[PDB]
């Protein structure tokens, strides 16, 4: 039994997934089939990929924003925190929770008496005044004012942090700012924002409106136009409502809003069109907007407090009292027929809308702005309307994390000044921590959990509730047990028996003894001289005492008595018990005056009760047993012979209370899995891509038979290349060039011009990008003559690896950069710095791009240079990826040390996909995406390779890519200071800053010296072996040849033209039998199940057999003859079946091939490798042949391939590039799925389609399970 780790390649499409062990190898397991098969057993590898549609089904309806969901598992958070002050609020003010829970049914008081209630509306008018109040306190401070201002806060927080999202010493606008220009250059490679000596702080936190502070930034911008994509951004930021259908060419008008509750999901439909790469753009867009916004607010105060937010908020509300008082006696005498429409009608913008009716505030300004200027005496209410400032709300904070920080540091102030009046805070600071700022996925251990003992956050009954004496009564009773004259054995009291005695004894005494049990019922009611008692001792413990309270107090015997006052009276000895005051209780009482005189309500006001019980109504009269109806208090009332109690009830197997106490300690034990992914940020693909990827996870770890694995290395999977989003780069590079050639005034494009779609080619690109000229040395460039010069990188792959046109010069000779192996000379940087800045300013170079040729001008490559490249290659930045392995590692480490510290017993690493690509192209496992869906897998497989490489060899990087909190070591520590330095492994562990080097055996410097590393890398002070590569390398052609790859096409039961939901078999008579397929829509669905044979034989199917009725969903797959498989799709109509696997050797040749004039890379090596394709092109006939041989057996379309069989011998003599890229088209012959027309060659081939669904009813169903490796196959044959 031996150690595991997954690899996952998590996609919008596709999940890929690969279990590898020791030496990188990928484990192989018999899985047993079930089904009516012969087949029992299969051999399957442990790599696949699941491939998914995005659509209408009941798990895209799972994965939307639910708010009774939100509503649960945040019930759970506010009630833990209540737990862990419970005890000492007991001590004081018992009832407090409670009260507080009473009134979140008015949609209010707050304290038991009318003094306290009264005090607290006028100091706090809100929360702020109280915060502010608690963090000036000197001494200890009531502790229901401490809870308040808790609860408030995670009472209304949109959504709560994971590990590594506090950045207190980057909230600031100004590098908000720069976030925000970072993360859209890395999206807009070929136009990006130079952001240098922009003052974002001053022109955005201005005293000026929204839409001037939009175009003073947006002027600081060169060639940026306000209604441009960053332009919008900034709008939206601003505060305004930019219109984004235009920057990505949208169906409609798509606004957004950031105010807006509606924003969330708004977004999310936005990357559905245009991708999820954008998220994280529109999360910059956020917390600027956050940064902003608390400026302007914090500006208003000048006080030096712990404390500024809250200072701030309370200005606010004094100001604006004031303006609204005026604008409300301006509104009275200018214009009164509008009052109504101003204030009250929340169906308008306007100050109603404004604010109980999500009118936002430009909305509301632009309602308003109008009304003021026909008024008088508006003028500096005006004033403030165009500065932004006027009638500002309190609600504008509850999402985001840069309001998060703000509202934690106040709450911090608060707990450290009364954590020394409250030892209970100082116990537990990380809980209540924990509450404040981080998800909590489960309530274990440390945070494992006044309320219902079995029903976590239900509330429980006043200890001198009715119902519970009842309860109390009726519990004991049931285990009496009498034994009469007449009897050898005792038996239990009766159902009437109880309720005699409860009627006779328990309501006319308040204790009643077994004596009066034995005269006074068994001998005066039931005519017994001898009567023996077992279950009870001297007397009941139980009393029925509030009844008796209330007979002297209501003196109406049957008013008590009678069933439906019961709630009525349960109402009361609430509100009697909850309160502790005469008028407070009178207000809450008075509704029932047309009940009871008032000599009587003069009486009950009086009567106080203390004390809660130990559980809750819901659980005693509540929650009923399914068979029998009856509730628990039911069953201690009246239940059979078997005479049950409460112990016996709950547990009792036979009765649902069981599984419903189950299932809701189950609910309040932590959070909900689907209501997490719900709320990211992203498309519905991606996120239904995050639960497969979830459930892939669920299933491997149950293949290995419960064994975690080690680590889970997870990537997002690289985008394929679209040749729309190609040409649309195109577009790009153009309109870069225009730009920088008409402010460089150079007649360039005029003296050669140029279509766009050239400007492809890198070195054609990067001779316009420099007017022409070679960059190191003043001189004209020929452009009929570019394949005899270099592209030269400015900053050596040796250091970091970056073959973007950002780090690319187009040199005569590389030799020009000068000779050091560092960045271009400082001979080179004098005489062309000039230059340089000229294309700068141009924006034909980037900021990043001049800095780094300059940079020997400054000393060369720093330190600090090489960490940063280090965290460049290592830390994948996009934000749901976090989440992701937050939700991998919250599933994987559960159990906790006897220090209350989580046990990482699984490592969840997350690394760039860029990392995986260019391993496949530094050590030739090229990628063909067009032959078959096997490179998702090999992603995954490659990934987890990569990763648990990284963290074998370089332990102490940990925290750059491991979720958890781990040991933050500083990487320019780990930075050599000379190359000497590294030939012993002390503790630093580079001075050529790629961190792949380590696979290399020789790595190439910039000048063309060649260092050597040892065959085997050894982590250094381990000693462990973690890579060698005379092995490593060659397991990985083994894994990537592999020909049986488990791949699974999603089913899909439809939701939402006659649309089917699922298929059915049906097997019948219409006499004589019939094997025939019928679709159940999705309003014949409702039916159908309900009675299937009712609604099969309306359709004229008789004498069906309903045990051989089989469901059968979009893209079950089918085994015929040969193998060859087939997958059920819609509209009557199969689709294509089987995957065509093809080995590296031939993969690799593919790859080189139509590569074979576009051959990025070393001059020699460009050869090396344009030998291997000249010297194997007999892999062409190879490959056709087994493109053919898997044709004839599974595709059937003869006619097709025999055009392209005949086109590839009549062109076999054109060159080998043009038969590859040729060959490269074939493969959607073959592809799985839906059959589509390609063309070979000048020749088209048109799709043959399947357009008989007969052949599967005697074929094979294969049922698989999430990774394929769990098959059930029924042949149908036989049926």
């Amino acid at each position: 039994d031996k150690k595991y780790s997954i690899g996952l390649d998590i996609g919008t499409n596709s999940v890929g997934w690969a279990v590898i062990t020791d030496e990188y190898k990928v484990p192989s397991k018999k899985f047993k089939v079930l089904g009516n098969t012969d087949r029992h057993s299969i051999k399957k590898n442990l790599i696949g990929a699941l491939l998914f549609d995005s659509g209408e089904t009941a798990e895209a309806t799972r994965l939307k924003r639910t708010a009774r969901r939100r509503y649960t598992r945040r019930k759970n958070r506010i009630c833990y925190l209540q737990e862990i002050f419970s005890n000492e609020m007991a001590k004081v003010d018992d009832s407090f929770f409670h009260r507080l829970e009473e009134s979140f049914l008015v949609e209010h008081p707050i304290f038991g008496n009318i003094v306290d209630e009264v005090a607290y509306h006028e100091k706090y008018p809100t929360i702020y005044h109280l915060r502010k109040k608690l963090v000036d306190s000197t001494d200890k401070a009531d502790l229901r004012l401490i809870y308040l201002a808790l609860a408030h806060m995670i009472k209304f927080r949109g959504h709560f942090l994971i590990e590594g999202d506090l950045n207190p010493d980057n909230s600031d606008v100004d590098k908000l700012f720069i976030q925000l220009v970072q993360t859209y250059n890395q999206l807009f490679e070929e136009n990006p924002i130079n952001a240098s000596g922009v003052d974002a702080k001053a022109i955005l936190s201005a005293r000026l409106s929204k839409s001037r502070r939009l175009e003073n930034l947006i002027a600081q911008l060169p060639g940026e136009k306000k209604n441009g994509l960053f332009g919008n951004l900034i709008a939206l930021s601003l505060g305004l409502t930019p219109n984004f259908k235009s920057n990505f060419d949208l169906a409609e008008d798509t606004k957004l809003q950031l105010s807006k509750d509606t924003y969330d999901d708004d977004l999310d439909n936005l990357l559905a069109q245009i991708g999820d790469q954008y998220a994280d753009l529109f999360l910059a867009a956020k917390n600027l907007s956050d940064a902003i916004l608390l400026s302007d607010i914090l500006r208003v105060n000048t006080e030096i407090t712990k404390a500024p937010l809250s200072a701030s908020m309370i200005k606010l509300y004094d100001e604006h009292h004031q303006d609204l008082t005026l604008l409300k006696a301006l509104v009275r005498q200018q214009l009164p027929e509008k009052y109504k429409e101003i204030f009250f009608d929340q169906s308008k913008n306007g100050y109603a809308g404004y604010i109980d009716g999500g009118a936002s505030q430009e909305e509301f300004y632009k309602f308003i702005k109008p009304i003021l200027e026909k008024m008088d005496g508006t003028e500096e209410l005006l004033v403030k309307l165009n500065r932004e400032d006027l009638l500002r709300k309190q609600r504008t904070f509850d999402n985001g994390i840069i309001t998060h920080q703000i509202h934690l540091g106040e709450l911090h102030a608060i707990l450290r000044r009364q954590e020394d009046f409250y030892p209970f805070l100082k116990d537990n600071r990380e809980k209540i921590e924990k509450i404040l700022t981080f998800r909590i996925p489960y309530y274990v251990g440390p945070l494992a959990r006044n309320f219902d003992k079995n029903l976590p956050n239900e509330k429980v009954l006043p200890k001198h509730s009715l119902l519970y004496e009842y309860f109390t009564v009726y519990n004991e009773l049931t285990k009496v047990k009498y034994v009469t004259e007449g009897m050898r054995k005792p038996a239990f009291l009766s159902g009437d028996q109880k309720k005699a005695i409860v009627d006779l004894l328990f309501k006319t005494n308040r204790k009643v003894t077994v004596k009066q049990l034995k005269e006074d019922y068994f001998k005066k009611i039931e005519c017994f001289d001898s009567v023996e008692i077992s279950g009870v001792e001297d007397r009941f413990n139980a009393s029925l005492g509030t009844y008796h309270d209330l007979l002297k107090i209501i003196k109406d015997k049957d008013f008590l008595d009678n069933e439906e006052n019961e709630d009525i009276l349960e109402d009361i000895v609430l509100t009697l018990t909850l309160f502790e005051d005469r008028e407070m209780i009178e207000e809450r009482l008075k509704t029932y005056a047309h009940l009871f005189d008032d000599k009587v309500m003069k009486q009950l006001k009086r009567r106080r009760y203390t004390g809660w019980g130990r559980l809750s109504r819901k659980l005693i009269n509540g929650i009923r047993d399914k068979q029998s109806g009856k509730t628990i208090l039911d069953f201690l009332k009246s239940d059979g012979f078997a005479n049950r109690n409460f112990i016996q009830l709950i547990h009792d197997d036979s009765l649902t209370f069981k599984e419903d106490i189950q299932k809701a300690q189950v609910s309040g034990q932590g959070d909900s899995l689907h209501e997490h992914i719900a709320n990211l940020a992203g498309s519905p693909a991606i996120k239904k891509g995050i639960l497969q990827t979830v459930k892939v996870v669920d299933e491997l770890v149950k293949v290995m038979g419960r064994h975690k694995p080690e680590n889970i290395v997870i990537e997002m999977a690289r985008e394929n290349q679209t040749t729309q989003k190609g040409q649309k780069n195109s577009r790009e590079r153009m309109k870069r060039i225009e730009e920088g050639i008409k402010e460089l005034g150079s007649q360039i494009l005029k003296e050669h011009p140029v279509e766009n779609t050239q400007l492809q080619n890198e070195k054609l690109y990067l001779y316009y990008l420099q007017n022409g000229r070679d960059m190191y040395v003043d001189q004209e460039l020929d452009i009929n003559r570019l394949s005899d010069y270099d592209v030269d990188h400015i900053v050596p792959q040796s250091f970091l690896k970056d073959d973007s046109i950002d780090n690319k010069v187009l040199t005569r000779s590389d030799k020009n950069r000068g000779k050091s192996d560092n960045v271009p000379s400082e001979e080179v940087v004098k005489k062309m710095k000039n230059y340089w800045r000229q294309l700068l300013n141009a924006k034909l170079i980037t900021q990043r791009k001049f800095d780094n040729l300059t940079k020997a001008e400054r000393g060369g490559l720093s330190e600090l240079d090489k960490a940063g490249f280090i965290k460049r290659q290592l830390v994948e930045t996009r934000q749901i990826t976090k989440h992701v392995a937050q939700i991998l590692d919250s599933r994987m480490n559960t159990k906790y040390d006897e220090n209350d510290k989580l046990i990482r017993e699984v490592k969840v690493i997350t690394l760039k996909s860029k990392l995986v690509s260019d391993f496949r192209k530094d050590f030739q496992f090229y990628k063909v995406r067009e032959i078959n869906n096997y490179h998702h897998a090999h992603d995954a497989y490659l990934n987890a390779v990569v990763g648990t490489a990284l963290i074998k060899k370089y332990p102490k990087l940990e925290s750059e890519f491991v979720y958890g909190d781990y040991k933050v070591y500083d990487v320019r520590k780990m930075i050599a200071k000379s190359e000497q330095e590294i030939g012993k492994a002390t503790a630093k562990y580079f001075f050529y800053s790629n961190i792949m080097n380590f696979f290399k055996t020789e790595i190439t410097l910039a000048n063309g010296e060649i260092r050597k590393r040892p065959l085997i890398e050894t982590n250094g002070e381990t000693g462990e072996i973690v890579w060698d590569k005379g092995r490593d390398f060659a397991t990985v052609r083994k894994v990537l040849s592999m020909p049986q790859v488990n791949i699974v096409k999603k089913t899909e039961v439809q939701t939402g033209s006659p649309t089917v939901a699922y298929s059915v078999l049906v097997v019948a008579k219409v006499l004589k039998s019939v094997k025939e397929l019928l679709g159940i829509t999705i309003m014949e669905r409702s039916s159908f199940e309900k009675n299937p044979i009712d609604f099969l034989e309306a359709k004229g199917y008789k004498e069906v057999k309903k045990d051989l009725i089989i469901k059968l969903p979009k893209y079950s797959l089918f085994e015929l003859e040969n193998g060859r498989k087939r997958m059920l799709a819609s509209a009557g109509v199969l689709q294509k079946g089987n995957e065509l696997a093809l080995p590296s050797k031939y993969v690799n040749f593919l790859y080189l091939a139509s590569h074979y004039e576009k051959l990025k890379g070393s001059p020699e090596d460009n050869e090396q490798k344009q030998l291997f394709v000249e010297q194997h092109k007999h892999y062409l006939d190879e490959i056709i042949e087994q493109i053919s041989e898997f044709s004839k057996r599974v595709i059937l379309a003869d006619a097709n391939l025999d055009k392209v069989l005949s086109a590839y011998n009549k062109h076999r003599d054109k060159p080998i590039r043009e038969q590859a890229e040729n060959i490269i088209h074939l493969f959607t012959l073959t592809n799985l799925g839906a059959p589509a027309a390609f063309k070979y060659f000048d020749t088209t081939i048109d799709r043959k389609r399947y357009t008989s669904t007969k052949e599967v009813l005697d074929a094979t169903l294969i049922h698989q399970s999430i990774t394929g490796l769990y098959e059930t196959r029924i042949d149908l044959s036989q049926l």
